[PDB]
């Protein structure tokens, strides 16, 4: 009842159908683990579908007091309230939890997108206006019995399974990375490998400043010098064809006559997480299948047409969608560590499988974390 409950695309989001107020109100909720807000479309706007109507819900109650929330893509201002929510298909359960009625947004809103509202998933120390505003899940755990967990098979479709780890979704060993510190989902990369040959260096600099783990970011975004040095590995790897700086920048597309991208010429990329043991490490493995994201269009549609789903950050490495896609991850939040495993829909053609392995170990007994 659980599995297959999420829609969407890592371009515009993952979400879950929720209900808010009494009686019920049916909204399509993104899924963030990138943010620690619970907030809805509270009024009118060109591409909203629906919104939640305060009015008609006797259960709401206003906190009396505005909020504003900016993201790197899109902002929004809204009141505070409590009202009961729901997830018809997730635990059946109610709770009273903060709720955000967005009444003004920039950029936020995507045309087309089908959610109406947003689900932070992340915890109380980057919630705004500030800390005190108990997040959503948190609430859950509280007020009911479940389990201070949750995992994203995000596959388009998927699933999050709360309370819970569903086997069926996933398969071979699941591996731990722990998580640092509780604000983001914040994890520790210690290496970086393109077809297998590594980035050499310093390890702080792939978690300059934090590395987080992030369902509502579509790219992996990587600080500036790692981004500069990836795509120089990528560029020569993929020799054989040459494409416009524009592509490598995200800003246009690569088009390919229908049936025949040429994913050979592409490397691998592997990320290697800190273990739970000292200087041990596991890799997760990406194939272009999803660093190249598929940009549906019926105008360009005689061709395969991507976008370069690896871009630059001046705020850290965020482990986004693309990199989410075909594993298995698992929000352990009650150990404090984050588990990676190769998801029931992984990615793979008939060379190459994306992966998740180990263990490794290092000699250089540097801490990764920049601090
Ligand atoms: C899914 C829509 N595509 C997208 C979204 C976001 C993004 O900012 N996601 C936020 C949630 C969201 C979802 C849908 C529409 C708009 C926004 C995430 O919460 C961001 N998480 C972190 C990084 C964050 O900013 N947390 C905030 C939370 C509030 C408190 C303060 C911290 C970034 C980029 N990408 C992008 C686009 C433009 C510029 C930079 C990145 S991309 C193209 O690189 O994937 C692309």
């Amino acid at each position: 009842e659980m599995v297959d409950n999420l829609r969407g695309k890592s371009g515009q989001g993952y979400y879950v159908e929720m209900t808010v107020g009494s009686p019920p109100q049916t909204l399509n909720i993104l899924v963030d683990t990138g943010s620690s807000n619970f907030a809805v479309g509270a009024a009118p706007h060109p591409f909203l579908h629906r919104y939640y109507q305060r009015q008609l819900s006797s259960t709401y109650r206003d906190l009396r007091k505005g909020v504003y929330v900016p993201y790197t893509q899109g902002k929004w201002e809204g009141e505070l309230g409590t009202d009961l929510v729901s997830i018809p298909h997730g635990p059946q359960v109610t709770v009273r939890a903060n709720i955000a009625a967005i009444t003004e947004s920039d950029k936020f809103f995507i045309q087309g997108s089908n959610w109406e509202g947003i689900l932070g998933l992340a915890y109380a120390e980057i919630a705004r206006p500030d800390d005190s505003l108990e997040p959503f899940f948190d609430s859950l755990v509280k007020q009911t019995h479940v389990p201070n967990l949750f995992s994203l098979q995000l596959c388009v479709g998927g699933s999050m399974i709360i309370g819970g780890i569903d086997h069926s979704l996933y398969t071979g060993s699941l591996w731990y990375t722990p998580i640092r510190r509780e604000w983001y989902y914040e994890v520790i990369i210690v290496r970086v490998e393109i077809n297998g040959q590594d980035l050499k260096m310093d390890c702080k600099e792939y978690n300059y400043d934090k590395s987080i783990v992030d369902s509502g970011t579509t790219n992996l975004r990587l600080p500036k010098k790692v981004f500069e040095a990836a795509v120089k590995s990528i560029k020569a790897a993929s020799s054989t064809e040459k494409f416009p700086d524009g592509f490598w920048l995200g800003e246009q597309l690569v088009c390919w006559q229908a049936g025949t991208t040429p994913w050979n010429i592409f490397p691998v990329i592997s990320l290697y997480l800190m273990g739970e043991v000292t200087q041990q490490s596991f890799r997760i493995t990406i194939l272009p299948q999803q660093y190249l994201r598929p940009v549906e269009d019926v105008a360009t549609s005689q061709d395969d047409c991507y976008k370069f789903a690896i871009s630059q950050s001046s705020t850290g490495t965020v482990m986004g969608a693309v990199i989410m896609e075909g594993f298995y991850v698992v929000f352990d939040r009650a150990r404090k560590r984050i588990g990676f495993a190769v998801s029931a829909c992984h990615v793979h053609d008939e060379f190459r499988t994306a992966a998740v392995e180990g263990p490794f170990v290092t000699l250089d007994m540097e801490d990764c974390g920049y601090n």
